[PDB]
This record gives C-alpha cells, sequence and structure tokens, in this order.
C-alpha cells in the first residue's frame, strides 16, 4: 500500500534518531535533510542545528574561551608564564574540520543503519504523501507515517530597519571569515548569554542589549548571578534597551536605540529567539494544527492528521533541547514499530547554559517552586564560593572595570541550591549549580533528584574531596533565616576539617 | 562523675576527622581542647594546623594537579584552539602559589578552632588514663582529665627500613609539594593513588617521571579502569617499571643512584617513595591503656569506640575504613552528635565515593567488576561500557609525544573517557558499581554516587534525560556488555552524548 514505513523530514536530533531507531525493526525509512542558507548565505551539511550551528561549535567557542581565561588569570600563578595571541580564523578551522567530520559520520550512519538519505527540500502532499526536487524534477513518495523534525531558525525583526540586511545570527557566529570584533548581541536568550560570554572571553569589545530581565525563565538568582560575573570580565549590558534602526556607516554598523542612544559595532547579532522552520511544509492544506506562535500542536508528537508526527524545537509545549529531540524521536519509533508505551517525563529534563561560569538546573526555580507549594512550604538550602584552584590563583577584575580599590576580586565563581518542599520531608523539586562545569556536576544530581531524593539523603550524602559537587552535601544556611550563604574559605566545595 | 573531669572532649590530632568532632561538639556547648603538632618528615618538612588533606594532601595535590592540567591545555589544546602561546614552568612560582594558599588555610582553621570555642594547644599530646593525657607547654609536662577523648592523630608516609639508602636520600608525599629545588628526573616507588597522581602531574609539569610498581596499579579498584589509567599515563610519558623494586640507594655526585630488584641500575635526581602510610599511633602509649590495635597498627574501632570506652577513634588510624578526608569529617561529626545530640547515625560504607586525580581522573562508587563477579556471580552481572573522547578533546587531537611513536598512524593518544555500570540481573539490572575515567571524573561521580545509593537501576539510566554537550550524559546511553564481545569504543566526534 505505502512505498515506505516511514519518512522523516528533518536530519537533525530529532529526524535522524527517530529514522535509525526505525529502521532497527526492519522497516522502509527515507529521511529527507537539506540546509536553506542562513540570512547572510551560510549553508552547511547534514545533522541539524546541534552538529553544525549549535550545542558542538558553542561547546568548541566556550572551550577556547576557557583557555583564553585560564592563560590570562590562572596559568602564572600554576607556575606557567605564558604569553598568547588569539587568530580567530585558526578557531575557526578547527570548528568547522570537526563539524565537517561530524557530517559525513551522521551521512554513512544513516545508510548503515538503513536510512535511506535524500538532500532536498521536503513537503507534504496529503497525510501519505511527501514531494521533493530532484534534478530538475519533482517526485511523490508515499509512507504510511511522515515524521516532521525540521526545527527551528534564528528570528531577525522585520520592523528594525536594516536588521535583516546587515545582522548575523547564531547561524553565521561560528563560521565568520573575519574575526567579529566589536560586536552588539541583541537577547539575554541561553544563545545571547553563551555568545556574548565567549566573544568577551576571547578579548572581543562585546555589548548585550537586554529589552528586560536576563534568561527569562529561569531561576532568577542564578539568572542574575551569571551577569554579575559576565559584567566582572567586561561584557557591556544595555538594560531595557533594543536596536530600533541599524544601519552602514563607512565599514562599521552604527545602531539606534530604543532610548535615544547610538553605537557603532562591527558585528550586530541577534539573538532574540528562534522560529519554528515549517512554513515551507504545507502545514494548513494536510491540516496539521499549529499554535500562535507557529509551533505544531503534538503534545504526545501525535499532529492533527493522525498519520504526521512531530519531534524536536517545533513543537508547542517542551523545551528546544538535542537530548529531548533524540530521546521523543526514538521513544516515538518505539511506539509505532515495537508496542512501546514509552513518553519522555518532562519534570525532570536537565540542561546547562554554557555562560563563562555554566549554569546546570533540574527541576523547578525558586520562583515556580513557591507558585506551586507557596512559600511557607518551601526551604532554600544554598551556598556561594570560589572552586579550590580558582581561590588560589586570585582572579582580579580587569582594572578598567574597578569600581575602587576595595572592588579587587572577581565574584566567586560557584553558586549551589537546593529547593524541597517541608510537607513532604524537604523532598528536593529544584537544584541548581552555577560554576565549573556545571553539566557534569548536574548530570548524576539529576537522576537523584528524579528518583525523589530528600534533603536528608543529600546531608548523608559522602563527599568527593577536592570538588566543587560536594557541597551538595553540606548545604545548611537557608534563604528563610536571612544569614550569609557566602563561604570566604578556601577547601572549595567541601571541607577539609 | 563529669565533675572530676576538665574536659567534655579531648581531641589529639588537628586534620579533618579532629578538628570536624571539635568543632560539631563545642557547637552544643561543650569544653573541647584539640591538640595538633606536627612531628617533621624524613626530610625535615614541616608546617601549619589543618592536618594531612590541607598541607601535604588533597589541598596540595588538587592544586599541582590544576597546574598539570593548565601545562596539558597549553600544550595540546591552545594552539587549536587559535591561541598561539610561549609558555616556561617555574617549579618555585608553583610552590609559593600552593604555600600561600596553605598558609592562608593553616591561619583560617586557627581563627575557625578559637571562633568556633575549641581550645586549640600546639603540642604532642599522649594517653596517661581512660581520661587523662600528658603534653610539654615550655618545658613542663601537664595533664588534663576528659570525659571523652578523640584520637584523630592520622597516618605518615612509610619508607622501607630495609632498602638501604631509601630513609636517607628518599622523599615522600611530606617534602614533593614544597621542594626548593625542582625535581629533575624522578622516580616515585608505589602505584598507589598517590604515586600514580604525583607521578602524574610531575610527567604533565615536563619532569623525566618513572613509577616503579612491585605488581598491578591501584591495587583493591576496578581492573579495566586502574589499566586504562596506565595505559594513558604510558602514553603520555610516563614509564612504568613492572616487577621491580629498589634493592639500593646511593649518592653519586648530585644524583641518586638505584640498584632495582631485577639487576637493572639508574641515575635519578629525586627518589619518592609513595608505598604506603602507617598510622601515627606509637607515641599515645595505647598499649599501657589497653587500646586495641590491629597488626598493621590500626586502632580496632569499627563503631570509632575502642576497646577502652570512654576513648574514640575516626580518619585514618582506624581499620577497616577507607583513608578519605569526607570519611574524617562525617566520622567526626556524627561522633561529635551521638555523644553530646542524642544522633543513632553512623556513615553507610557501602556508598563512598572517591577520585584518582591521575593525568584522566577515575571517580567510582560501589562495586569493581571484580567484586560484584565475586559476590554474585559471573552469571547474574552485566557489564555495560563505552570508551570515548570528550568532545573538545576529539575536535583538539591530542598526539603522544615523538618518542612514543611506532608508525605514521600513531600519533593519537588513547581515549580520554571510559564509563561502566555493574548491575545485578536478579535484582532488575540495579547498579552496585559506577565507574568514570575521564576528565571531572569527582564532579561527575558525585551526583551518581546518590543515585547508585538510593537504589537506580539500568532502566532509571536508560530513562535519564542526557544534558549535552557533556561526558557525564553517557550514562544515559550504555549499550554494549563485556557479556556481548563487542566494541564498545566510539570513534564518533559528538562526546560522552548522540546529537542524533
Ligand atoms: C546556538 C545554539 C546553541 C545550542 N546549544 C545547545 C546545547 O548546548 N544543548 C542542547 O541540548 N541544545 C542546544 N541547542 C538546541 C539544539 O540545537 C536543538 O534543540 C536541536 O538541534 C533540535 O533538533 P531538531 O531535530 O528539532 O531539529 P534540528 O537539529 O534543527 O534539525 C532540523 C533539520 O531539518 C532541516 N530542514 C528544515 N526544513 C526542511 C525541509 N522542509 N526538508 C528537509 N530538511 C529540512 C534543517 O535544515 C535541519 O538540518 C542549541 C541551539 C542553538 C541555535
Ligand atoms: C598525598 C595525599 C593525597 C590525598 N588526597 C586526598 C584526596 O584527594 N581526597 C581525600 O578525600 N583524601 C585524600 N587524602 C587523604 C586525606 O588527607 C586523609 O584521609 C585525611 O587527612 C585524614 O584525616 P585524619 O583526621 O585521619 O588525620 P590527618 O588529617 O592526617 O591529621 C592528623 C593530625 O594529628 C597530628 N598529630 C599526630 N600525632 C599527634 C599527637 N600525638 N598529638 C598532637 N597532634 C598529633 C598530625 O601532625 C596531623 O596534623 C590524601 C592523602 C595524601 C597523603
Amino acid at each position: 500500500t505505502f512505498m515506505y514505513d516511514l519518512v522523516v523530514i528533518g536530519g537533525g536530533s530529532g529526524g535522524m534518531a527517530a529514522a535509525k531507531e526505525a529502521a532497527k525493526y526492519g522497516k522502509k525509512v527515507a529521511l529527507f535533510d537539506f540546509v536553506k542558507p542562513s540570512t547572510q548565505g551560510t549553508k552547511w551539511g547534514l545533522g541539524g542545528t546541534c552538529v553544525n550551528v549549535g550545542c558542538v561549535p558553542k561547546k568548541l567557542m566556550h572551550y577556547s574561551a576557557l583557555i583564553a581565561s585560564s592563560i590570562h588569570h590562572d596559568a602564572q600563578m600554576s607556575g606557567h608564564k605564558t604569553s598568547s595571541s588569539f587568530e580567530w580564523g585558526k578557531l575557526v578551522e578547527t570548528l568547522r574540520n570537526h563539524i565537517r567530520m561530524l557530517n559525513f559520520s551522521y551521512r554513512t550512519g544513516l545508510r548503515v543503519g538503513n536510512v535511506e538519505y535524500i538532500n532536498a527540500l521536503a513537503k507534504l502532499i496529503d497525510p501519505h504523501s511527501v514531494e521533493y526536487e530532484d534534478n530538475g524534477q519533482k517526485k511523490t513518495i508515499t509512507s504510511r507515517y511522515i515524521l516532521l523534525a525540521t526545527g527551528g531558525r534564528p528570528s531577525i525583526p522585520e520592523t528594525v530597519p536594516g536588521a535583516i540586511q546587515y545582522s548575523i545570527t547564531s547561524d553565521d557566529i561560528f563560521f565568520l571569515s573575519k574575526s567579529p570584533g566589536k560586536t552588539l548581541v541583541i537577547g539575554a536568550s541561553y544563545i545571547g548569554l553563551e555568545t556574548a560570554g565567549f566573544l568577551n572571553e576571547l578579548g572581543f569589545d562585546t555589548t548585550v542589549a537586554m529589552r528586560s530581565i536576563p534568561l527569562r525563565g529561569f531561576d532568577r538568582q542564578c539568572s542574575e548571578k551569571i551577569v554579575e560575573y559576565m559584567k566582572a570580565t567586561g561584557t557591556k549590558f544595555l538594560v531595557g534597551v533594543v536596536p530600533i534602526n541599524i544601519e552602514k556607516v563607512n565599514e562599521n554598523i552604527k545602531v539606534s536605540f530604543s532610548d535615544g542612544s547610538v553605537e557603532e559595532f562591527e558585528t550586530v547579532l541577534y539573538a532574540t529567539g528562534r522560529n519554528p522552520d515549517v512554513k515551507g511544509l504545507n502545514l494548513n492544506a494536510i491540516g496539521v494544527e499549529v499554535s500562535d506562535s507557529g509551533k505544531i500542536i503534538a503534545p504526545k508528537d501525535a499532529t492533527s492528521v493522525p498519520s504526521i508526527f512531530a519531534v524536536g524545537d517545533i513543537v508547542e509545549g517542551r523545551p528546544e533541547l538535542t537530548p529531548v529531540a533524540v530521546k521523543a524521536g526514538i521513544l516515538l519509533a518505539r511506539r509505532l514499530f515495537a508496542g512501546s508505551n514509552e513518553f519522555i517525563d518532562y519534570d525532570f529534563v536537565p540542561t546547562t547554559v554554557f555562560t563563562p561560569i555554566e549554569y546546570g538546573h533540574v527541576g523547578l526555580s525558586s520562583e515556580a517552586a513557591i507558585a506551586k507549594y507557596g512559600e511557607d512550604d518551601i526551604e532554600e538550602y544554598l551556598s556561594e564560593f570560589s572552586t579550590l584552584e580558582i581561590a588560589a590563583a586570585h582572579r582580579e577584575k580587569p582594572e578598567h572595570l574597578r569600581e575602587n580599590e576595595m572592588d579587587f576580586a572577581l565574584p566567586l565563581n560557584c553558586l549551589a541550591k537546593l529547593v524541597v518542599v517541608k510537607s513532604q520531608g524537604e523532598k528536593v523539586v529544584g537544584f541548581h549549580f552555577v560554576g565549573p562545569n556545571a553539566g557534569e556536576i548536574t548530570q548524576g544530581f539529576s537522576l537523584a533528584v528524579k528518583l525523589g531524593a530528600t534533603k536528608k539523603d543529600f546531608d548523608d550524602m559522602i563527599g568527593i574531596h577536592p570538588t566543587d559537587a560536594e557541597v551538595f552535601g553540606i548545604l545548611e544556611v537557608t534563604k528563610r533565616s536571612g544569614e550569609s550563604f557566602v563561604s570566604s574559605g578556601g577547601c572549595g566545595g567541601g571541607k577539609c576539617g
């Protein structure tokens, strides 16, 4: 009856994962991926946003930034007097070489996994039919099931003159042929703070235009600590201010702001948000229902058309993360072809923001815990402190950023916080860690929290010394107490005695 | 009864267990004295308050390892990350940074005892009777009496008296962190965690480094993880002499000539014994008081109570518990609460995570493959694993030193990570051992150690959402078993996780 069991539109995190899992059950699977060029003409190989213009290149640029920070702050104190100069084009070559190998690895992975990969834009014709172009000619294939996994693309405001013509996005930043120099980042999203963070660490003059608050939706205390640290290390923030006009003035971009100020930059990067890439799919003619944001309505991965499914960044009401796209794709394949009833538990989706000091969490912010349980049923335990290694190095604020002689130190690099429900025996409902290696620390704690750990389980946990992570075994200061949660000790996360 | 005693608690030893118990006791309004005095090392090194971890253990070790990691990043990663660097190492500068940090910790602990209402006496104490301790103050020996006495004197490095020249010419972990002259070409004797950590950081800092290993690396630890560490250390330039120990150590000019048990001879600038540590209890007068010791010299106190019921012990001197700072600290705190606050709480010794801070680190909790197979039988065990590279490290294409190359193709360091779960099939693949070799292994292991203590199964790991990109996310996607015999090697470049 159908040429295929499953046709996947999109060769990113969710699409590649669903397609390969489906083919393991002996099913006939096709996958389409084609990269429409960015607003500045950037394009790239198979594997989607994470592989090409997301998690992978972002993590490599952050690693370069952490090396720059250790050479500047730490190396001499560790006995390694080091002079260095940064070559943007060399970091870009390293990123491009690594991503080019991943492109080929994913191409081979689909073929070996018995998935037919077609490098073409696909569009829906009917609930069982997909159209694409091959060598001039439009062809149709039929499938029992169709998965939409086309992800998102950066948003640039149409209502700001010159924004679309002169600005770059995350689609362009990792591959720029020339260093960005003096840079404006618009948006205090995780993408904007990560990007501003690594550009400032690499030595670029960096400004963030923040419409309101940093990391809207994340814990306020952790979000503000990140901004405090970024400011102390040289990122400038324009608070409550957005570009209204962008023009080329000689070799620079002249930006006019919503408060009447004007400033020239070499690079202007929009990191405001991402829109789901669905306008080309012909959703309205097929009867696939979309929300007011343009995302697909598919709370259990099933669209309004029962033969059409969706996972990843295009689906309303789920976090835009690689592991959530991957796991949704795999579990969908198992429900379709292996009689699984398994769904992701969306209450336990940990995440990490790779800012100059990183931020990992799972469960509820202080604000969401207070909203759900009430202030009286919540205890917040916290400690702000320095990594042992970093404390010994005596990191100092750049001279130009000091308010006075007293303002010499960087802020403490770590904040550990547990959010607990008193009526459930101080069950942990929120875990928060700001500091180095925050993703590495949060991963295992996120499983402990998912399994129902209480404050008592944390207090009875034997520490690994010396680590930052061991701090979670010895939290005692509460927000309610109003006592100082600052530790000026030098043994790091843990107690030497 | 208590009215006959000057103190509620007298603590002998101002290290991890002693300072923790003393301060916890004083929080309940009890009258507490603490003795600490540092007998100089076999090479005359001495230091301030705070014990082995603060002065000559975890703290200086972690700072030297951080310096080693910086050296490795500059050498292997910086240019690939776009940072063209020139660098040189000054041993004296690293030692100054350690000494400044440790001097501030000495001062901070001195302050913390005073503020915490603990009377600190800088003198050696010894037992007189079950309620009495003696020390010297300005020539004169004084006695103080106490309801309870805590012994927390820790250990000191062991050097074999039966090896001629060993005691005269060798240094130990007591000396290495403060040497006035950089160690140069160095022999480390012992493939203990202390020996491999010390050899690891000296090699990373650029010293010609040899380990003399009597038998196996990291005896008592998982064999597969221990062998992976030695493979990595060899690939980065540490030389291993297997089944060979020094039998003679002699001065020849400015160098130390070492004669080995196999008839080989080699000259070094520095010889460091990292064979083991003996409990420092010989001066406490334990025999006359009736405090029972094992044949190793450790105090018998499985619940912290010695054979004398007014005398307690915690930390490295107690038979049958791990020699770790957090186990000393937690034991001292819980002892103080059981004595003065009606607590019933003891450490659960089944879940004591640890990390070896080798050039690639190794964290674990629960059972090795060997102990799980010994306890449950091979047929009831599954081992799931993945060997792989950290994303950022894979992108850097780290290379072996030229002297270790065997061909055009032999360029790469080994993969830096190994993740392993040891599960019991009959208990629904309950996890009984967690193992991670790689960067940040202590940071990764801490949280997983709580999940394992709470009874996590393979299914709980498989249903855990990963944080991407991390090494730790690999624990959500383990599928290759040892039993399968299939390759557990991943040569992909997305790191711990799958991008699709
Ligand atoms: C700068 C940045 C950093 C990020 N960092 C992280 C991070 O550290 N951790 C993390 O977990 N997540 C991160 N993310 C998010 C992550 O990249 C996404 O959540 C994830 O890639 C979404 O997967 P997906 O399957 O929904 O789609 P994508 O991976 O976006 O793949 C969709 C694919 O479909 C293609 N396509 C679109 N329309 C069609 C069509 N009609 N026919 C054919 N092909 C089509 C696209 O070109 C693309 O290749 C980051 C994102 C960005 C932008
Ligand atoms: C090189 C090295 C690295 C280590 N790394 C780590 C690590 O990374 N993580 C970890 O958890 N553990 C580590 N350890 C172990 C850790 O240092 C110990 O487990 C811990 O310090 C033991 O605490 P304690 O209370 O038993 O005694 P100690 O901390 O050893 O303190 C005992 C104190 O008592 C004093 N003393 C002895 N006799 C007397 C007396 N009669 N009167 C008065 N004072 C006396 C001693 O001088 C000393 O100050 C390491 C050890 C070494 C040697």
